[PDB]
């Protein structure tokens, strides 16, 4: 129930975006369902959310966005000069 993956500073959107897809998916990897938090850290911020992974298509998507908007948080919040941990707990 746990899921972590580090991203560069100088990432396009379309890496956060795969970074998200293989956090949700290895969640989706072990027939695990609830509620999941995920969370972006980078230098001194950390920002947290909370999505449904329910086993639906459209639960996964739910995840991905939760975590790239956490993601992307962080990057602007850290000025793109620092890497960010995203990580999804359930």
């Amino acid at each position: 129930a746990s899921a972590e993956a580090e991203v560069k500073p100088d990432a396009t959107i379309e890496e956060i975006r795969a970074a998200a897809r293989r956090l949700a998916e290895a969640l989706r990897k072990a027939g695990v369902s609830g509620p999941v938090t995920v969370t972006a850290e980078a230098g001194d911020v950390s920002f947290s959310y909370t999505a449904d992974l329910d086993g639906t298509e459209e639960g996964l998507k739910r995840v991905v966005e939760a975590i790239v908007r956490a993601a992307i948080a962080a990057l602007k919040a850290t000025g793109g000069t620092k890497p960010v941990l995203l990580s999804a707990v359930l």
